[PDB]
């Protein structure tokens, strides 16, 4: 069958499409109107976009097609290197690094990093408990500055401090505006016009910044012989079981940027998603709040009890659903191949996989794709396969997933515990789109239970 394909601009073909503030919204608007699959064109390439999970449980058969760097991942690898996210399958240092760090990042290692996630955590509950009373809550800022601090300690014991500031660390800073730039090329119509040549100087500049604090901290740790509980540790000590190799310091450099690139904003959107389903559904805020106070019964959680947060983790699920906050991944066919029966492909073709679409095909979850319902997620064989794929895929899936969860889970049940939330503003939903997603200006009261930490 022929593939349906968006409009297009002449020679620009179809590449405008994506000059937009809003590209991933778009691009889901574009499959509602052609369905499971479109071509997409510009200036020397062709990618195909999927929505469903018929043809999406194909493109995940790691027999068929591996993980491909999309142009976002091409220019972010300017500065997070061949670190586990920007690296392919068959380059050398992916699977070294995949064997050392895979147990680092288990369920059972989360006992490890959670008195130090309890520490931001506290920093947070006790920011919200010294507002005074005619005062809110800019939820997305403050998730960020959570979840960036969870990352650095838990990750490198370095403190970002981010709830003593207004202005974001200097590292911060950098990484930011080098995401925007890698963001802002994929549109842009001739990239060596000279008046991105600025562009370009800044970008130099704050993969040095990166590049510079990351660097110091690695050799900081070296010339002390300092043992913690964190990542930097195990990458510094620990020797590849295959190959017997140890990372050398530019490539646990390029990890390190890695995870403070998904620790930032990828994981802080979840929060704010959930913290937004939670005040527009307030008979699912009453669940989540009522096992929240059963289940943490004491000032400090345990990581018992965090997994004892059934319901919590329901919410979260169901926020990856509709608002998965790295929305997109992309694979390559390995040899010819042909999709569901109809889309032959050639070795080398690539496809994108629209994982917000996917999570709102109809014939997986029914007509009601647009509601807010934890209960999808009660039992989790229930979904077929395929059919959820916020982490991502096979060996390529996010190795952040356990970590990511762990801490939402954790923040989540703490601040229904400690609050009861209103939507003052009664909040229209505006989803800014960087890297990731966020509920862009989402503001919420805090009002305190006053109960003890
Ligand atoms: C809800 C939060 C997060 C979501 C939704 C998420 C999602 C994803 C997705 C979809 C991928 C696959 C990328 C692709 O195929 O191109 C991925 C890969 C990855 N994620 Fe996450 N992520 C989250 C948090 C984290 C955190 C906190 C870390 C680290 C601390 C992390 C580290 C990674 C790494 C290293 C990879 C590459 C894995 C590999 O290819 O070996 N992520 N993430
Ligand atoms: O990067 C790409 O070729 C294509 C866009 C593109 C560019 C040029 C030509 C065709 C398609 N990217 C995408 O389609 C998607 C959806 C829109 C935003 C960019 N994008 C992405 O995947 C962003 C990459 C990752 C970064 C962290 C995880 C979540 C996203």
């Amino acid at each position: 069958k022929e593939m349906p394909q968006p409009k297009t601009f002449g020679e620009l073909k179809n590449l405008p499409l994506l000059n937009t503030d809003k590209p991933v919204q778009a691009l889901m608007k574009i499959a509602d109107e052609l369905g499971e699959i479109f071509k997409f064109e510009a200036p020397g390439r062709v990618t195909r976009y999927l929505s469903s999970q018929r043809l999406i449980k194909e493109a995940c058969d790691e027999s068929r097609f591996d993980k491909n760097l999309s142009q976002a991942l091409k220019f972010v690898r300017d500065f997070a290197g061949d670190g586990l996210f920007t690296s392919w399958t068959h380059e050398k240092n992916w699977k070294k690094a995949h064997n050392i760090l895979l147990p680092s990042f288990s369920q059972q290692a989360m006992k490890g990093y959670h008195a130090m996630m309890v520490d931001i955590a506290v920093q947070l509950v006790q920011k919200w408990e010294r507002l005074n009373a005619d005062e809110h809550i800019e939820v997305p800022e403050d998730m960020t500055r959570l979840t960036l601090d969870t990352i650095g300690l838990c990750g490198f014991n370095y403190r970002f401090n981010s709830f003593y500031r207004d202005q974001p660390h200097p590292f911060i800073t950098s990484m930011v505006r080098a995401l925007d730039e890698a963001m802002n090329k994929l549109q842009r119509a001739n990239p060596d016009d000279p008046a991105y040549d600025e562009n370009k100087r800044q970008f130099q500049e704050d993969i040095k910044v990166m590049n510079d604090l990351v660097d110091k901290i690695i050799a900081d740790r070296k010339a002390s012989g300092e043992q913690s509980d964190d990542l930097l540790t195990h990458m510094l000590n620990g020797k590849d079981p295959e190959t017997g190799e140890p990372l050398d310091d530019e490539n646990i450099r390029y990890q390190i940027i890695t995870f403070l690139i998904a620790g930032h904003e990828t994981t802080s959107g979840l929060l704010s998603f959930a913290l937004y389903f939670l005040v527009k559904n307030p008979h699912v805020l009453q669940k989540a709040a009522e096992e929240a106070a059963r289940v943490l019964v004491d000032p400090v959680p345990s990581y018992k009890q965090v997994k004892q947060l059934k319901y919590v983790g329901m919410v979260l699920n169901e926020a990856l659903r509709l608002w998965p906050t790295a929305p997109a991944f992309s694979l390559y066919a390995k040899e010819d191949t042909v999709l569901g029966g109809e889309y032959p492909l050639e070795k080398g073709d690539e496809l994108m996989v629209l994982i917000p679409q996917l999570h709102r095909d109809k014939t997986i979850w029914g007509d009601d794709v647009e509601e807010f319902r934890p209960e999808r997620f009660e039992n989790p064989s229930a979904i077929p396969q395929h059919a959820f794929k916020p982490f991502g895929n096979g060996q390529r899936a996010c190795i952040g997933q356990q970590f990511a969860l762990h801490e939402a889970t954790l923040v989540l049940g703490m601040m229904l515990k400690h609050f009861d939330f209103e939507d003052h503003t009664n909040y229209e939903l505006d989803i800014k789109e960087t890297l990731t997603l966020k509920p862009e200006g989402f503001v919420v009261k805090a009002k305190s239970k006053k109960i003890p930490l």
